[PDB]
């Protein structure tokens, strides 16, 4: 099955989801100088003084945090939206080393990390069937840098220990994800896709400008994770990104001048 490797990598996902090379596939360089600043695009909207974290769960692929989405608790509106989207969890992607790890890139420039919230649009009723949409799911993007620490990243960075390994999973309540944003809500914003397998074209991509910071000493956490299941070969957790797509006929708006 499918993974960040040599033999089961990125570069081998469309046998088994021809979607990867699809006509809005994710992630893409983002090009400064030929996004258009669109006046029509609002302020985003990040609503998430309710949101009720519940779990952290390392799935051979990454570790996602999980939220109670039963309810409109934690909701993501306006910027390029029409409509409600409601986080269901969070996760990231990293790097061997501090020069790559991001899925989007800055004028060809790779971050440390790159932080997905996701979220599903309420009109569709739950999250199986919103990733039929074209318009189901709003993952807000935010890069990492390594630099100062993140104190709102610690409580995540000190429950990895206990989720080493696929399949491991950990309570994770009352985690705030605000404090993971960064002060500017300034973004661009395009149409496209899951970052893994499906990789469904189900997503509006909103990507934050202002990168976060967090320590070195933080990201080394991260890498200290595994892929493989307990007591099996130990691989790291590491560089469990997906490289730039072909932009192909999409436009890249920005939110701001
Ligand atoms: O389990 C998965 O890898 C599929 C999946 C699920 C939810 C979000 C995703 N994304 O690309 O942001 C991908
Ligand atoms: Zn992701």
């Amino acid at each position: 099955h499918w993974g960040y490797g040599k033999h089961n990598g990125p570069e081998h996902w469309h046998k088994d989801f021809p979607i990867a090379k699809g006509e809005r596939q994710s992630p893409v360089d983002i090009d400064t100088h030929t996004a258009k600043y669109d006046p029509s695009l609002k302020p985003l909207s990040v609503s998430y003084d309710q949101a009720t974290s519940l779990r952290i769960l390392n799935n051979g692929h990454a570790f996602n945090v999980e939220f109670d989405d039963s309810q409109d608790k934690a909701v993501l509106k306006g910027g390029p939206l029409d409509g409600t989207y409601r986080l269901i969890q969070f996760h990231f992607h990293w790097g061997s080393l501090d020069g790559q790890g991001s899925e989007h890139t800055v004028d060809k420039k790779k971050y440390a990390a790159e932080l997905h919230l996701v979220h599903w649009n309420t009109k569709y009723g739950d999250f199986g069937k919103a990733v039929q949409q074209p318009d189901g799911l709003a993952v807000l993007g935010i890069f990492l840098k390594v630099g100062s620490a993140k104190p709102g990243l610690q409580k995540v960075v000190d429950v990895l220990d206990s989720i080493k390994t696929k399949g491991k999973s950990a309570d994770f309540t009352n985690f705030d994800p605000r404090g993971l944003l960064p002060e500017s809500l300034d973004y661009w914003t395009y149409p496209g896709s899951l970052t893994t397998p499906p990789l469904l074209e189900c997503v509006t991509w909103i990507v934050l400008k202002e990168p976060i910071s967090v320590s070195s000493e933080q990201v080394l956490k991260f890498r200290k994770l595994n892929f493989n299941g307990e007591g099996e070969p130990e691989e790291l957790m590491v560089d469990n990104w997906r490289p730039a797509q072909p932009l192909k006929n999409r436009q890249i708006k920005a939110s701001f001048k």
